[PDB]
């Protein structure tokens, strides 16, 4: 079962973690057309690293507009009902053991 990947952002076609999903590893500054996932989840990391993955999603390109932040082990049941369903850009951030969320603007 190679169903999970470590440190990725997975966006599901359907809601409640169903459908196929995509693996995102790095931040995208522009999606044309924007992605319209049903649900989004960040794979759990309890791993000995200092940094855990924290993913940000944006309804506009260049990491602007509406913002959604998801953390390791957490998933959205209905991304579409949460406000925006269309992600125009994605920024990958990291959250250290100190709780600080650092991000790389790619």
């Amino acid at each position: 079962g190679a169903d999970s990947c470590k440190y990725c952002l997975q966006l599901y076609d359907e809601t409640y973690e169903r459908g196929s999903y995509i693996e995102v590893y790095k931040s995208v500054g522009s999606l044309s057309p924007p992605w319209t996932p049903g649900s989004v989840c960040v794979p759990f990391v309890n791993d000995t690293k200092r940094e855990r993955p924290y993913w940000y999603l944006f309804d506009n390109v260049n990491y602007t507009g509406r913002i959604t932040g998801l953390g390791h082990g957490t998933c959205i049941d209905d991304f579409t009902k949460s406000g925006f369903k269309g992600i125009s850009s994605i920024k990958r951030c990291i959250q250290t053991k100190d709780g600080k969320v650092e991000c790389i603007n790619q």
